[PDB]
C-alpha cells in the first residue's frame, strides 16, 4: 500500500536476489502489483533503488545527528556509533541494496548519495572535535578518526549476520571501548 | 620478469578495475591485450579462472606481508609492521584489490574456498599478534577476534576511499590508525 511498505519489500527482494538480477517483472510479482502499475508509481528500477538508498541514508544521518547533541563527547560518540550500527540492522536489506547499485544511479541522484554519506562524517567528525578542544579526546587527526569510526561501522555490512548471536549495537559498543581506550595496558 | 601470462593478469585486472568484471567478456580482454581468444583461454581456461588467479596473487602477498609481522618480538611493533605492510601491499597492487574484492561471488565454490581460506588466514595471523599481545600483558584484555575485526576494517575499507590518485600514501594512513588504535582516542597520558 504505502510507498513505504513496498521499497522495503523491493529492498529484501534485492537483498535475496541481487538487484541486477531482480527484473521489474519480479518486482511486480513479489509487491502484488502489475508491471503496468509499478511503471506508473515508480518508472524504473533505478527510481526504487534511489529512494531506497535516500530512506536508508536520510534516517542514518538523523540517527547520528541525534548524538551531536550529547554534552558529554565520549557519550556522544558511543551514541553515534551505536545509533548507526542499530539503525543499520533495523533496516539491513536496505544498506544491502544500496551498495549492489550505487552505479547504477542518475548523476544527481549519486551527488545526494555522497552529500548525504558527507554529512554523516561531518557529524561525526564535530562530535570528536569538540572532543578534543574541551580536553576530552587526545589531540589526533579528526578527519583520519572519523574514517576509522566510519570504517569499523561501514565494513559491518561485509560480516554482520542478522540472525546471529550479537546485536550490531553491541558490536558497536565493543569498537567504542577499543577505539576510546586503545590496546595498550595500564592507561 | 614479466611474461604474456602475467601481462594477461595485470592487464585483466586493471580492466577489470576500468569496466567491472561482469561487464567485462573474453573478447574485451583478447582485444585489449592483443591476443586472440584462443590464447586467453589456453593460458587460462575460462574468464573465471583469471579472476581466481588475479584474487590468489593478491591474497597471497597480503598474507605473507602479515607473516613477516608474526616475526617481531615487540607486539606493539608487531601491529604496526602488519598494518603498514597490508596498506602498501594494497596500494602497489591496487588494481589486483579492486578486481578480487568485487569478484568474490563470481568464482567457483572450490576457488572462492581457497580464496577465503587465505582471507581468513591473514585474519588468524592479526589474531594471533593481538592475542600475544594480550597474554604478554601488553595489550589490556579485549575481544582479539573483534579488535582484530576493527583493525582489518580500518585496512580494508581503505579499498572505497582511498585514491591512487591523490597524494596520501596508504601506508602513513595505517601509521595514523595504528596509533589511534593502539593509544585510544582519550586523554590520558
Amino acid at each position: 500500500t504505502t510507498r513505504d511498505r513496498i521499497l522495503e519489500e523491493a529492498a529484501k527482494l534485492f537483498t535475496e536476489k541481487g538487484y541486477e538480477a531482480t527484473s521489474v517483472q519480479d518486482l511486480a510479482q513479489a509487491l502484488g502489483l502489475s508491471k503496468a502499475a509499478l511503471y506508473h508509481h515508480f518508472g524504473s528500477k533505478e527510481e526504487i533503488l534511489y529512494e531506497i538508498s535516500l530512506l536508508a541514508l536520510k534516517g542514518l544521518v538523523a540517527a547520528g545527528e541525534k548524538a551531536l547533541e550529547v554534552a558529554d563527547p565520549k557519550e556522544a560518540l558511543r551514541r553515534f556509533m551505536e545509533a548507526h550500527a542499530r539503525y543499520f540492522e533495523e533496516n539491513y536489506p536496505f544498506f544491502v541494496t544500496m551498495l549492489q547499485g550505487i552505479k547504477s544511479l542518475s548523476p544527481e541522484n549519486r551527488l545526494k548519495t555522497i552529500a548525504l554519506r558527507d554529512r554523516h562524517e561531518e557529524n561525526l567528525r564535530a562530535i570528536l572535535r569538540r572532543g578534543v578542544e574541551q580536553g576530552v579526546f587526545r589531540e589526533v587527526d579528526v578527519a583520519l578518526a572519523g574514517r576509522a569510526v566510519l570504517s569499523m561501522l561501514n565494513w559491518m555490512i561485509r560480516w554482520f549476520r542478522p540472525d546471529g548471536p550479537m546485536r550490531a549495537e553491541e558490536v558497536a559498543r565493543a569498537y567504542h571501548d577499543l577505539i576510546l581506550r586503545g590496546l595498550e595496558r595500564g592507561s
